């Protein structure tokens, strides 16, 4: 279950955006450095603790347990936003239940006048869209002039999003397990659709040249510090740590368990199916830019559906385009609703837990599965309105990516590095995994991950550069403020409980830190 | 371990003789009707038994023993040529340690006048050839004018077969793993080659049309039988089924193990792998039928060595050449050595047991590991002469393929289904997986294979073809009688050690039969 929207979506978007290799040397350097380092960590906390991920962060050090609470914050803004890339994928899936699908030719109503099909766009006002993207803005989206124009809300996608949440409030509710019935259909069925894409993308006339703009780096780019944190975040979204979600799956681990292989391999995995789904919407792209003759970097829309620009334009130029197209879509549903399962889950059985004797299972437990739903249903039906991309936008980039992701990511290997220590955490590990690993772990956590998230997060500041969608779209300064109001919100969890816990115990700060300093019962 | 040459050249190598997809489906159809089933069936009886591949049969039936020394003969005779594949791999290599490598031009001694660079040979005696075939032909092979016409030995391949032999020699003589070190590195980089290679071949400019020659079938080849024998052998050879090494293999699992799960995914896995690298080695030939003006049929050559003319091209056109080349011949030594290593050790392993109180573990033993690999030296030295690649033929399209293999998986399936019981079986399976399966495998044993089996073998009798090399060379008569001696001498052991035992039982022969087709022990 490694495989998310993430690794089909979100790394391609982010690749593209961030010009092309120079995104892969920061994201493998990301992914050895700390990614696989800080997915061990979670996953052997979990193992060590056997608990929660707030409660599992208070064994290990009672001060310093907002990580967990920053944790929930994320986990909650992220599922407001990641069910409304469910609610496109399934309002596509219904437009690809028609013989002809929507996006194949540009004649109907919603299509500017301007546009024309990619086959004419070089064979044949210079600027020429394409009819895929005119179905993705003037149909998926409506998309309106800015941010500070909401405008009508779009009831197409409300009804769908409505739909995604119910199926999740419905499989949570009945504890329906995340993958229904044999886990093989909901395993290779990904695989198999992504091989088939994969074939048709890189058989294309233009994939040369994608492959190209894929892999070689241009060092420019890498003097701009938003490739670096990109990649840093979207290693740290594919692996959805610093979420809480693997401290509890590593909970139910055994203590008597080879942790480390499942961790190096569920990892590089989950990057290489990333990579290789890379080489086929950059693939895509190469043939639209010969055949549209446009530059690679501007012949996409450089916001958030890239998956939904490429790919369906892939499944148009497939032997039977509705057959091909309708797999996609379920496959893509399937991706994303698997992890909403999981995620949203994550955060009330954290929540139920949190605030005992009101959330007691039962009666209490089930209409706040409605509750959380509900809330988080008005407050993602934000993004449904036709300026609600832009409000998407924020939260991709701040709410679950950028500093916020950053921010936790360094505490957790700060806590364990000094406070609790390397050393002292191996002594464990060669208890429960059975060998003392080697020391590339030990010294990512207390040298490589801190360089790289402290590094990232300064130079960010000092080249500060406001967030852009399409990169032609200046954000206004109060959407800037409201954005890092999220981010803001998650981040100061860690700060705020610090005060509370040394408030709670009365006496000099010194005493009181050293006091709450001390791990409890760290392992049972 | 389930990748081996099988997936890499003798699958390409099959698909490529008969026609294009026409391959396919006989090719599925024997998976899902035997392979499969006859793969679980050897597992089943390992895990059932706990015992060797002669033994076992004995515990199932000491009647129709035969099965265990066929599979024994079949295992010996593949090892004589299967070796040989390795030894062409080591002399490309060592030819792939110079700047530039030898068939990317041919102006060498060996090139024939009439040869050009593929580059040339559109853009440019109508007949002309190629350097990768004219390097693989006259360097590699100087290839004599008949079986007839054996020839001066060529040294080279002799010193690099010695070499692969006494790598075999020393590593089962040492009792070293099949997998050196860490297993990730014998695995993922097969894989990553493997990859690298599709990406480079789907990306060639001629791919389309490979692809289009891989899957859309021809129904006029179907009704040569040749096809559904080719397809159903080709799942017996990668498989490595029917030679006693997957009883082995299912020896040493745990009674209470599933099995079944294993068994369907290392099945799936293996036969997938082969169908991607068809796409990968098929893609290669479109690129080379479109750049010389000539079919995709023709464009290769027909004989085994399609692993050695359309990958080595692949290579002459990725970035580095001299370095995928050499990692190319390092994972190609690498699926054959890792095979070598456990097939070879089978034989002795079967023999060691088969005639005690002479081989005991020691001295005794360590004479015969030379001892077989020494005659199974000379013997396998006679493909290395100039005519050698004719007898190469006479081994892989009869020794292990061909009537032979269905042959013994059919009696296979007719002991288990009739002697022993389908149903009797899945009594043990349930008791031993915990769960009874469905009846897909049941219908197959005793229906779905022995049909397959029989009618295959009959419509090659009354429909025969000579086997042919090249689709040019007719064999002698004399030539395919020996053939068919490599083949008889395998299927015979079954009626002959029959005629052994119920001698040993004397009495009538309905008692004796009915005395000795009891079950004897069949699980402990
Ligand atoms: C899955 C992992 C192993 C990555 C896939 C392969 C990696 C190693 C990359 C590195 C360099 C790459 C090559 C670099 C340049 C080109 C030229 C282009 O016109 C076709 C693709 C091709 C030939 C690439 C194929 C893939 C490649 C070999
Ligand atoms: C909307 C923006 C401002 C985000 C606001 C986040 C609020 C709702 C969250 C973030 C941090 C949280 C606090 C952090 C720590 C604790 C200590 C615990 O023992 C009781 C709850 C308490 C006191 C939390 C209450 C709720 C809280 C204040
Ligand atoms: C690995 C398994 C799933 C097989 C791989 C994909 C299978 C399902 C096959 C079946 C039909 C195939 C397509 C049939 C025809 C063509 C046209 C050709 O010009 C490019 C490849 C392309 C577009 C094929 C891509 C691969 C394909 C989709
Ligand atoms: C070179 C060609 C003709 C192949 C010859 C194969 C010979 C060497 C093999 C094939 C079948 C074998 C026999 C089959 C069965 C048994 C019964 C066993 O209890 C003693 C050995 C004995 C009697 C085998 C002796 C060797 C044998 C005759
Ligand atoms: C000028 C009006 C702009 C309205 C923007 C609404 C943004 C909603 C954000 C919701 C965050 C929970
Ligand atoms: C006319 C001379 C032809 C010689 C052919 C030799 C074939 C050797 C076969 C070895 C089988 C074990
Ligand atoms: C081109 C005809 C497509 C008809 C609908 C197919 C739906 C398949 C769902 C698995
Ligand atoms: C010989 C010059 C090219 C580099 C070859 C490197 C081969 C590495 C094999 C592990
Ligand atoms: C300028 C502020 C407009 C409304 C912002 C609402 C944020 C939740
Ligand atoms: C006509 C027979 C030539 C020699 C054959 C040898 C077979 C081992």
């Amino acid at each position: 279950g490694f495989v998310g929207l993430g690794n089909v979506w979100r790394f391609p978007y982010l690749c593209y955006k961030n010009g092309g290799g120079a995104f892969l040397i920061p994201y493998f350097i990301f992914l050895f450095g700390s990614g696989l380092p800080v997915f061990f960590l979670e996953i052997i906390i979990g193992q060590y603790t056997s608990e929660g991920g707030i409660t599992c962060w208070e064994k290990i050090c009672p001060l310093f347990s907002g990580i967990g609470y920053a944790s929930v914050v994320i986990v909650s803004l992220l599922n407001v936003y990641y069910i409304v890339i469910l609610a496109w994928a399934t309002y596509y899936l219904f437009q690809s239940f028609q013989k002809e699908l929507p996006w194949a030719h540009c004649n109907h109503s919603w299509n500017t006048p301007h546009c024309m099909e990619d086959t004419m766009r070089k064979n044949k006002s210079t600027n020429f869209t394409s009819p895929v993207i005119e179905f993705w803005e003037r149909n998926v989206l409506s998309l309106s002039p800015g941010i500070d124009h909401p405008g009508s809300l779009k009831w197409d996608l409300a009804l769908c999003l409505l739909l995604v949440w119910l199926v999740c409030f419905f499989c949570i509710w009945k504890g329906v397990r995340s993958t229904g019935k044999v886990v093989y259909f909901t395993a290779t069925f990904p695989f198999a659709m992504l091989l088939v894409l994969l074939v048709r993308g890189l058989t294309l006339p233009g994939a040369g040249a994608g492959i190209k703009f894929y892999l070689y780096p241009d060092i420019t780019r890498l003097e701009d510090p938003q490739v670096w944190i990109d990649a840093g975040t979207q290693i740290f979204f594919s692996y959805a740590i610093c979420l809480g979600a693997m401290t509890s799956l590593g909970s139910y681990n055994k203590y008597k368990y080879n942790s480390y292989r499942d961790c190096m391999l569920l990892g590089c995995l989950n990057s290489g199916t990333s990579f290789v789904s890379g080489f086929a919407i950059f693939s895509i792209l190469g043939f639209m830019a010969q055949e549209q003759g446009v530059d690679i970097a501007d012949v996409a829309e450089s916001g958030p559906g890239l998956a939904f620009i490429a790919y369906p334009k892939a499944v148009t130029m497939m032997p039977l385009p509705t057959f091909w197209s309708i797999l996609f879509f379920i496959m893509l549903l399937l991706l994303g609703l698997d992890s909403q399962f999981v995620e949203v889950e994550g955060q009330i059985t954290s929540l139920v837990d949190l605030y005992p004797s009101f959330l007691r299972k039962g009666y209490r437990r089930e209409i706040f599965i409605a509750f959380v739903c509900s809330i988080s249903y008005l407050l993602g039906l934000t993004m449904v309105t036709e300026g609600g991309m832009y409000v998407f936008q924020l939260f991709d980039y701040y709410a679950a990516s950028g500093v916020c992701l950053l921010w936790v990511a360094f505490f957790e290997c700060f806590v364990i590095a000094w406070i609790y220590g390397g050393d002292n955490l191996y002594d464990g590990i060669e208890d429960m995994i059975g060998y003392r690993p080697g020391p590339w772990m030990k010294y990512s956590w207390a040298v490589i991950t801190p360089v790289l998230c402290v590094g990232c997060f300064i130079f960010s500041l000092v080249k500060y550069v406001p967030l852009t969608y399409n990169k032609t779209y200046v954000y206004p300064n109060w959407a800037i403020g409201l954005g890092w109001s999220l981010a803001l919100s998650s981040m100061l969890c860690v700060p705020l409980v610090i005060v509370i816990r040394l408030c709670q115990t009365e006496g000099p700060f010194l005493v009181r830190v050293k006091y709450l300093l001390t791990p409890r019962e760290p392992n049972r």
